[PDB]
């Protein structure tokens, strides 16, 4: 009750997307919950869904956004003998985990380089997934949400259909989301996981351990003439960024947000409306984009990576 909305609001001023969850159906409230792991959190939004917790929504952290990848271990005692108490006090120390509902751990990170999916499992022993990495198109029930086990049917619930509640809690005291080398962090992970058997999933090996772009990126591309894209847009009722930079022939510097911030958000929009074709989207993007506005060695470099990773994210969430 309390702890539910003290956190969802903790995490709304610190600039993380919630999506509210029926306690009834256990499921997300909205359709496309999916495009919170990416699109840019809205003030309003940001207000109602507050006001949907408070009268007893429990909510939801999707991954993806941000840099956010939550790493979501079935058991605590499993993690604890994995990496050790000091290893995992390190971690507890850096950054926000959590106790959840079975007797797990969420470890929650951002990093510069993450995957484009959930990887579910990331790391099996056994033969047995023991960890899912939670990414966009996923997420994780927020610190304060609690649980009836006699709602439950999965058998990982130790208490199925027993009259017994538990919540996602600290594990430690709140702090913030900070930052890691996500892929230095999985390959400690698996340092210390190969004296128990605990190795990375096909699909976490090939993520971490391992143009013909263009010419998909261009023939995917809807591909219509630049003209006909603003209008379409710009006759679609568009989230505020977009609408300013495709519509209201706005910069960057103009509506103030972060270059990068701004290409990465405008970019994801376009493709996901079916321009893929790079000329036309760097057409679109506005004169101080980080695209454009660099020394033409770093320009290059920005443009490929950023097209390349807004590309696989809209791959994946389309296919989700
Ligand atoms: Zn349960």
């Amino acid at each position: 009750s309390s702890e539910r909305i003290r956190y969802a609001k903790w995490f709304l001023e610190h600039g993380f997307n919630i999506i509210p969850i029926d306690p009834e159906s256990k499921k997300p409230v909205l359709k496309e919950w999916q495009k919170y792991s990416h699109e840019m959190p809205s003030d309003e939004e940001k207000q109602r869904f507050l006001k949907m917790i408070e009268e007893g929504y429990n909510y939801a952290i999707p991954g993806g956004q941000k840099g956010l990848v939550i790493l979501d271990f079935e058991s605590k005692e499993k993690l604890k003998a994995w990496i050790g108490e000091s290893a995992l006090e390190e971690l507890c120390r850096k950054t926000l985990c959590t106790n959840t509902v079975h007797g797990g751990i969420h470890i929650y990170v951002l990093s510069n380089d993450i995957p484009p999916h959930k990887i579910n499992p990331l790391f099996e022993e056994n033969g047995k997934g023991i960890i899912d990495l939670q990414s966009y198109n996923s997420y994780v029930l927020g610190l304060g949400s609690c649980v009836n086990h006699l709602h439950c049917t999965t058998d990982k619930c130790p208490w199925k259909e027993q009259n017994y509640t538990t919540c996602y809690t600290l594990y430690n005291e709140l702090k913030e989301i900070s930052k890691v080398d996500l892929k230095s962090l999985l390959r400690f992970l698996a340092e210390k996981g190969k004296r128990l058997g605990i190795t990375l999933s096909k699909t976490a090996k090939e993520w971490l351990e391992g143009e013909e772009l263009r010419k998909e990126l261009v023939k995917r591309d809807s591909g219509k003439p630049v003209e006909k894209i603003k209008e379409e847009i710009c006759t679609k009722s568009p989230p505020k960024l977009i609408k300013e930079i495709i519509c209201e022939n706005k910069t960057y510097a103009d509506v103030n947000i972060d270059r990068s911030r701004g290409d990465w958000h405008v970019i994801l929009y376009l493709m996901k409306h079916g321009v893929t074709d790079p000329d036309k989207i760097l057409e679109l993007l506005p004169r101080d984009s980080k695209a454009k506005e660099n020394e033409k060695w770093n320009t290059q470099k920005y443009f490929v990576i950023t097209l390349s990773k807004a590309w696989s994210v809209v791959k994946k969430y389309l296919e989700a």
